[PDB]
């Protein structure tokens, strides 16, 4: 595995989905240890993708297993990262 295998990407997040939104979306499919919405570096605006970190990387599995997944009004795309 190159990245950690309980850690997923996150695509597509909405502007008004906060770190607390990202974390009890994810709860849903296990315990999410921590979790990150990158920001630009130079201009300190979303990247508008984050980070989620699961306890146990069986969780992982779950979250690729529903097809389609709506946070805040969108529908976002997680992958293994």
């Amino acid at each position: 595995n190159e990245e950690d295998a309980g850690k997923m990407f996150v695509g597509g997040l909405s502007w008004d989905t906060s770190k607390k939104d990202l974390k009890d979306y994810f709860t849903k499919f296990g315990e999410v240890v921590d979790c990150t919405i990158k920001m630009d570096p130079n201009t300190g605006r979303s990247r508008g993708f984050g980070f989620i970190l699961f306890k146990d990387a069986a969780s992982v599995e779950k979250v690729l297993d529903q097809k389609e997944h709506r946070l805040d009004g969108r529908v976002i795309d997680p992958k293994k990262a």
